[PDB]
């Protein structure tokens, strides 16, 4: 029988959806963080592949009970850590439609389709984000569909690096610096590390609490100056709207500004926070943008497509080319692969192309506002307890809060350690911290699809019922 | 309604079922490659996304009428052009359920599953390659699933670099040389790009017709020699088993000798061919691979797992780990995001899981050898008519050929891309060209999974045709 066999896909495939169907319909009887032992599968499981086929009616049962247990349940409402895994029907039957055609965007005459759908769905979305026209097809520039925004942070600061090396000579490379918060992602790091940066040439600029931890241009012109005076050549400086510890927001226009006085390239990157600027309300947030060379956001963390889909806008598609083409320096329809790492592209545009479609953009500005009003719900419930505290403002959908003691600091810090573990252990909710300013923080972050507010209160009664027994047996240790 | 209502995500999950059963049921239908022509989608689409949501019964319609039109479609059995881009329904069905469960394995904690599950598979399926234990996390060694061959190289090319530069100094990157053969694929010059590597410092040794274009471990040191007296580092080495041209074969075993003479980091690279060496016949091409650091395989192209899966094996996940982790340098359950340049990991072990349960060993090596059988018959077809001939020597199930003509080089390579072109312009079958020693020749690659052997003869039917009429009236004018 053959593999691809039209029947027998329509009879699994049938099989595989009721499944999963079946997964969302139950997935809030889970302990929300798997509470299985490290190695417990390399256990249950054999040694080698098997020699002969199994049935797909043996594997779903494996799936249940080897797999399942083994998740942590990122589609679970009961899901608030980190940052949203966004999922949808329609961006599930984008990626089920990709995988079924399986084609490979090695270039244009390979699908058309894969090709110019991306280029049409990424006007559509920098459209209705208001980018300038110097961002999208229409105008000057382009966009590309990737799968995570470190690799879209790498191409880009890829090239810049070779704008700036074409310039005055590759040999200076060992003396280009990259600039960010010390709020700032790793992904900036990480890139940093693997287009050839030195080490101690990445800089992560002190943030202070009296501007919530975002990034003051005064603070970056400092460090420039401090550089310029030892030798050092700025390159890139990446400000983030919405970074993942306590959704800092970084002042792009003041930021760019500094930026253009010393030559250097500006990504925006608004991984999580950057979907929600399609509300007019929130589109304040990346003011400036027109002024930086570059701008990302994670799809699939705010935006319904299921993992992965990182949308990149450049301003100059050429210098992506003249970095990552490998066609000769003489030479440098379009060729997506020239404008990222990967050469088997991928048809990401579908699951974009049908959250758009499906639901048009009044729902999905709708969408992101449910997730932001739970969440200020959430805060308003939290201020109204004299036992907690708000410890940064909230911005998009997130609240970053901590269980106050009735030096100082020391004591709450381990005290809302215990108090997360205890409230994560019980498998009810799950949340994740972060320590900011020297402060221990609990985040709670709305924007799983399938939460509604029956869950967010829910959630929150489990934090008080858990504040109320942890507070009464203190001993202050 | 929610996004992710069960129901509604059932209702629609076994409509697009039912759509892709069709699809596949009716590719052979379609031309293979594409016919539209550039800009034909901006056309008929909406230059905006709608504010009201649509029925995905008009989607689905507008992907019968304006999405499938564009594909050249990789599925048909009548694809024969670059590496197969395999599928099986049991790989289909892994990749809908890492969408639906839409984890992200950015820990071991962010699902156990989905990090213990890769570790299981990797050593099943290095067992099936019978990779040595200092591979295999049985014995010293480790295996990660990534999307692509070049962010395979490109992770091993920067734990190379990072390996060498911590023992002389990070000043020294500008001296780093990178070796391929002229036949080696571009994503090894396109890593060396990325990861900082002096663009002049790209090696892409030449080969000779008279070693069937596989590269010569004495030019390798001829050239290394080179390299040493010009001050230059030799860092990194790929061998290629099976290139993307004409599946030359690189040897192993006496490129390590050199490399380890002048300690080489080096990586084996069988994107295309590894998948094969399950079967024992096969399994000398990758002989010495002992000897190497680092071999890699993309399943997406020969091992019936979708796009896309490539499998990285590594002698020391320390290299890795300590060149893309971003933690600082002295601290550096596994946690594979040190392992890759992407952070949100994909739950792609389901994929091989899938595959490797479904089918099983048996099954899969016989797969595997129908593919080169049915090769082995093209190339028989080819010989037994005097107006072709067999250009290299065919190793795995690619056949190189080209119309002979009844200086002449020049003259017959015209003939061969006209001959070429019109054969693609059918609609009928689609193969992709290459020039290797300067000689215009068709590539017959046979993998795509519903190619079955009458398609093949049928394409060597049209094949006979069009050399029929172009033959007949062919001047040298």
């Amino acid at each position: 029988t053959n593999p691809l066999d039209p029947e027998e896909f329509r009879r699994q495939g049938h099989m595989i959806i009721d499944f999963l169907a079946d997964y969302y319909r139950d997935v809030e009887k889970y302990p929300v963080r798997s509470q299985v032992e490290p190695g417990y599968l390399r256990k249950r499981l054999p040694e080698t592949a098997p020699y002969n086929p199994e049935s797909i009616e043996t594997i779903l049962q494996d799936v249940t009970t080897e797999i399942i247990p083994g998740l942590t349940h990122w589609q679970s409402p009961n899901y608030y850590a980190y940052f949203p895994s966004s999922g949808s029907v329609a961006g599930f039957l984008g990626e089920m439609l990709s995988t079924g055609f399986n084609v490979v965007g090695f270039n244009w005459m390979s699908s058309p389709a894969a090709t110019e759908l991306e280029s049409v769905v990424m006007d559509w979305f920098g459209k209705m984000l208001n980018l300038p026209e110097s961002f999208l097809f229409s105008g000057s520039g382009g966009g590309v569909l990737q799968g995570t925004s470190c690799e879209a942070i790498l191409c880009t600061l890829t090239a810049a690096r070779d704008r700036k090396l074409n310039k005055i000579g590759r040999e200076h490379i060992g003396r280009l610096v990259v600039y960010g918060s010390d709020q700032t992602h790793c992904a900036l790091q990480k890139a940093a590390q693997v287009a050839g940066i030195n080490p101690k040439n990445f800089r992560a600029i002190k943030t202070f609490k009296e501007n919530s931890f975002g990034l003051s241009a005064a603070t970056l012109r400092e460090v420039i100056l401090e550089d310029i005076e030892a030798g050092l050549i700025p390159l890139f400086v990446c400000p983030t709207v919405g970074t993942t510890s306590s959704t800092a927001v970084d002042p792009i226009s003041p930021i760019c500004e500094v930026a253009k006085e010393y030559e250097m390239w500006v990504h925006v990157d608004a991984a999580y926070a950057g979907s929600a600027c399609i509300c007019p309300e929130f589109r304040h947030f990346i003011d400036g943008v027109e002024e930086a060379d570059s701008f990302s956001l994670n799809a699939h963390k705010w935006f319904f497509t299921t993992l992965d889909c990182c949308c990149l806008w450049v301003k100059d598609p050429s210098a992506l080319v003249k970095a990552l083409s490998t066609n000769p320096e003489y030479l440098r329809v379009v060729d997506y692969k020239d404008w990222q790492i990967a050469l088997s592209r991928r048809f990401r545009s579908l699951k974009l192309w049908m959250v758009l479609r499906s639901y048009g953009v009044t729902n999905l500005r709708n969408f992101l506002r449910s997730h932001v009003k739970m969440a200020k719900t959430f805060e308003g419930l939290i201020c109204m307890d004299g036992r907690f505290e708000i410890t940064v403002p909230r911005t998009f959908a997130m609240v970053c809060f901590r269980l106050l003691p009735p030096e100082n600091l020391v004591l709450a810090n381990k005290l809302n350690q215990v108090y997360l573990e205890t409230v994560n252990a019980t498998g009810s909710v799950y949340m994740t911290h972060a320590v900011v300013g020297g402060v221990y923080m609990i985040r709670f972050a709305v924007g799983s699809t399938l939460t509604e507010e029956r869950h967010v209160i829910y959630a929150w009664k489990i934090l008080q019922e858990h504040a109320d027994l942890i507070l009464g047996k203190f001993s202050e240790a």
